[PDB]
């Protein structure tokens, strides 16, 4: 069942651990590195400089490590990096960084990126994230761990999707989504916290209730942004889980000297 | 002159009626059955167990019969079934069922499914439906006959699109769409009935007027849901066409004992 | 370092200037003409009658010059035309015209059409336009020069996107967008003029201020449409830039005899 299909193209410069597979008609461009036990499906296109970790499954029609088309980037020799145990479904596009930001697009471990999703220049994904069909990260988007972006979720240049956060389908996210928050619609608004994926992480009930309290503070008490960050302080010493939520909201607003 | 391109891959286990064609670089995975007079374009990917009926036209970059990525499904050996005279345009994805629901994703006859559309695990399509570009059925979605989903229509797990119904472009359907109803926007709201595709079916004028009356009852009289189902009763004996509309609304709301 | 890959398929009827390149597994259907210095990536599909100008870059999974699926078109032998210095990113679909309108889909010069974008039957694109990821022109859409459609912008049959206009991401454009106007959301509303791409064109400050005045007139003074066209008259003699804006608004409303 013999590993690297002969109908596939591998650059001499590319370099692949022993038990990597490549389906037919797939291209492994120059400067592409593929870690142990990874599988490249048929009709894939890898371009470098790109570093793909161990035990990844990448499917057909996927164009992983292409240049961003954005005119900003004029071909400077930037990187893409993918961790281990990731799944990249049919037709996904992942673009390498631009020198303008950190010169690298980056994906962690255990992520599920479903069909026709896009991950633009300089975006950065943590672990156990799910990007559903046609989710699109315009560029320099940071997605912290466990986040779930429902189908056709759109995320504007530079937004931070905090951890365990959740976008509903057709969400149009123009600004940061705090840890644990559920957001919906065009343009994205906050609704609740994601109690779902909190029970899934086996959070204590005190921690859940405390996170509801925390939501209520920010949003439904109309404190200012600053006013609420202040309130949470207590809540956040008490519960590392809340801490995260305060910390998300923190480094979204620095504001100016009024 | 030559039917099945030599550059295409056909599993020994696959089985294809005499005058089937397959374009180059297309893969017909194991357990894939293709009925009389069907045409598979170039760069297609079929995976099984999948049964494709007669006189279908499937285009390039289409991944028909892949497993749903949803973690729910752990590889149990489920099915896809496609009827006759269907068209599947460029880049369509169709996923086979999960044992959790009916273990089968199902498509009827005479359907037009346009480019980059998605038909998730366990979805079920009738006949003469049109799914326009990038329409997406999250899973277990039933689309009854003649329905038209305009481009980039999104349909949440388990929703029923009643017959002759119509979604506008970028519709975000979170709940059932009754027979004949036009819905628009994010989130989808009702606007009118689809008089268009009623004239197309050559409905009697009494039947059209009766269907307007019926709409008005449900929606624009603010009867309850139950209250309206009651009203329609008369309307629905009188006109098989209305009957359908009542029947759609019926088995969307069972409610609980208050 | 010999230009047309041997694993690619070229119709004898197709015709390609000397220094054209074609990547592997790409098909150049009959009646396809490709101008000097153009590059066709791997796994592309060209179909004709199609005329592609000079120095274009077309990427993988792109299906350029296929028939529109719309049932309106019954195979009449219509055309696609693409100018020079265009970029067509991964997975783009471009459909040839229908005899019903002008029998031709048309693209000018220096345009950037990003991944998974769609350009339906009879649409018409000027120069230096950017269509971002998954932008979709349903059909007979005219996009005048310098226009920018942010990602997942949807444009209903027959709309005119005036020059330097700008749609935000997930915009759902059901009606004309005047020159220079910024529109956002579902359904698209007007917000501002696109001062951005005005500074980019090096417009005089008088011209910018005059264009703000002009916006204010149409929209924020609630003159009628006709009433405002009247006002602009002066503004529009004075400034060719305004002229454009009046002219966009003009041939969107002919109205009827009341
Ligand atoms: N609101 C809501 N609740 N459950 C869901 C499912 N889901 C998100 C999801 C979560 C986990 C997972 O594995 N897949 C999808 C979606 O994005 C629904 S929309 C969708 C799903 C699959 C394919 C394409 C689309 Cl548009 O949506
Ligand atoms: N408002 C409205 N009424 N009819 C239309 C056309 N249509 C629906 C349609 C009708 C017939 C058919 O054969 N295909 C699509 C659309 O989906 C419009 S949006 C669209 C069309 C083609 C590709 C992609 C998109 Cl976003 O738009
Ligand atoms: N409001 C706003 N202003 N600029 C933007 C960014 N932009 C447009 C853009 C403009 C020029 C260019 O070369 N690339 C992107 C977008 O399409 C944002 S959404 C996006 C971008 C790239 C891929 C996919 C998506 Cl959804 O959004
Ligand atoms: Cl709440
Ligand atoms: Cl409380
Ligand atoms: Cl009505
Ligand atoms: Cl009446
Ligand atoms: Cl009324
Ligand atoms: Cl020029
Ligand atoms: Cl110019
Ligand atoms: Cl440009
Ligand atoms: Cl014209
Ligand atoms: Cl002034
Ligand atoms: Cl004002």
């Amino acid at each position: 069942m013999s590993l690297i299909d002969p109908r596939a193209i591998i650059d001499p410069s590319a370099r692949l651990a022993a038990d990597v597979q490549v389906g037919p008609w797939s291209i492994v461009g120059a400067e592409v590195e593929i870690g142990e036990g990874t599988v490249i499906g048929p009709h894939v296109v890898l371009k470098g400089p790109t570093k793909i970790g161990k035990h990844n499954r990448i499917y057909q029609f996927s164009s992983v490590g292409e240049d961003t088309p954005d005119l900003k980037y004029k071909g400077e020799p930037t990187r893409l990096v993918i961790g281990d145990h990731n799944v990249i479904r049919e037709g996904v596009t992942i673009h390498r960084g631009t020198v303008q930001d950190r010169a690298e697009t980056t994906i962690g471990d255990h992520n599920l990126i479903m069909a026709y999703a896009h991950i633009g220049h300089d975006s950065v994904i943590g672990n156990h994230c799910i990007l559903v069909n046609n989710t699109a990260l315009a560029g320099h988007v940071h997605v912290d761990d466990w986040a779930i972006l429902s189908g056709y979720t759109l995320v504007h240049q530079y937004c931070r999707i905090g951890a365990h956060s959740f976008s509903g389908m057709g969400s149009a996210i123009g600004k940061d989504v705090p840890a644990y928050v559920t957001v919906f619609g065009n343009p994205a608004e906050a609704r609740s916290m994601n109690f779902e994926g909190m029970r899934r992480r086996g959070f204590s009930s005190e921690a859940i209730h405390a996170l509801r309290r925390a939501y209520k503070v920010v949003y439904r008490q109309g404190h200012t942004v600053e006013e609420a960050l202040a309130e949470l302080a207590e809540s956040a010493a008490q519960f590392p889980e809340v801490a995260v939520f305060r910390d998300s909201i923190q480094s979204a607003t620095r504001g100016i000297t009024r």
